[PDB]
C-alpha cells in the first residue's frame, strides 16, 4: 500500500513524535522537506492543508493535518492504542500529559529572552514535581514494563520520546525517578526503536541557534 509521506520543515517540530511512532511501528515511510516559504505556500494555496499549516501527512488517500489526529490515525493502524475504550482511555490520559510538557519544551526556544530563565525554571519543577512523579507512580503500581495492557502503546514511545528531551535539558531530573530509567532503556531496546536511535534515521537532531534564527527569517515568525 502506499507509504506514508509526512510534510514538515527539516526539523524535529511538530512532526518528530509522528517519525518516533511510526519507526517504532516498523512503518516504513518518506519526508518531504518544506525548505522555503514558497514550498508552504503551494501546499497551501493547492489545498493539502486543511488549516493552512504543516505536519501533513500523506497516509491511506487521507491528507492528514492535527498533530493528534495524525498519532491518533497511526497508532489505532498499527495497534499502538489499546485494545478497548478503557485502555484508550488510560492512553489519552498519559498522553495528554506528556502533550502539555512537551508543548512547553517545544515552546522554550522561541520564548522571549527576558521570560526564558523563568520559563525554564517553572518547566524543571512541572518535571520534577508534576509528571515524572505521575507516571513513575503508574510503573509501581503493576512494575510491568509498559505503560497500559503489558503491551508496547503509543503512551511508551511518547514518553520515552520526551525522557530523551528531558535529559537534553537536563539530565538530573531523571535521577530519582528509577522507573522511568528503566523504562527508557527497555524502550530503547526494542529493535525498531533501536534502529531509530542509531544515525542515519529520519530522527531530527535539537533545533540550533543559526537553524532557528535563519528559519524565523525564512517563515517570519
Amino acid at each position: 500500500a502506499e507509504k506514508p509521506k509526512l510534510h514538515y520543515f527539516n526539523a524535529r517540530g511538530r512532526m518528530e513524535s509522528t517519525r518516533w511512532l511510526l519507526a517504532a511501528a516498523g512503518v516504513e515511510f518518506e519526508e518531504k522537506f518544506i525548505k522555503s516559504a514558497e514550498d508552504l505556500d503551494k501546499l497551501r494555496n493547492d489545498g493539502y492543508l486543511m488549516f493552512q499549516q504543516v505536519p501533513m501527512v500523506e497516509i491511506d488517500g487521507m491528507k492528514l493535518v492535527q498533530t493528534r489526529a495524525i498519532l491518533n490515525y497511526i497508532a489505532s493502524k498499527y495497534n499502538l492504542y489499546g485494545k478497548d475504550i478503557k485502555e484508550r482511555a488510560l492512553i489519552d490520559m498519559y498522553i495528554e500529559g506528556i502533550a502539555d510538557l512537551g508543548e512547553m519544551i517545544l515552546l522554550l526556544p522561541v520564548c522571549p529572552p527576558e521570560e526564558k530563565d523563568a520559563k525554564l525554571a517553572l518547566i524543571k519543577e512541572k518535571i520534577k514535581n508534576r509528571y515524572f512523579p505521575a507516571f513513575e507512580k503508574v510503573l509501581k503500581s503493576h512494575g510491568q514494563d509498559y505503560l497500559v495492557g503489558n503491551k508496547l502503546s503509543r503512551a511508551d514511545i511518547h514518553l520515552v520520546e520526551l525522557l530523551y528531551y528531558v535529559e537534553e535539558l537536563d539530565s538530573s531530573l531523571i535521577s530519582s525517578f528509577p522507573l522511568l530509567k528503566a523504562l527508557k532503556t527497555r524502550i530503547s531496546n526494542l529493535p525498531t526503536v533501536k534502529k531509530f536511535l542509531q544515525p542515519g534515521s529520519p530522527r531530527k537532531p535539537p533545533m540550533d541557534e543559526k537553524s532557528l534564527e535563519e528559519a524565523r527569517k525564512i517563515f517570519r515568525f
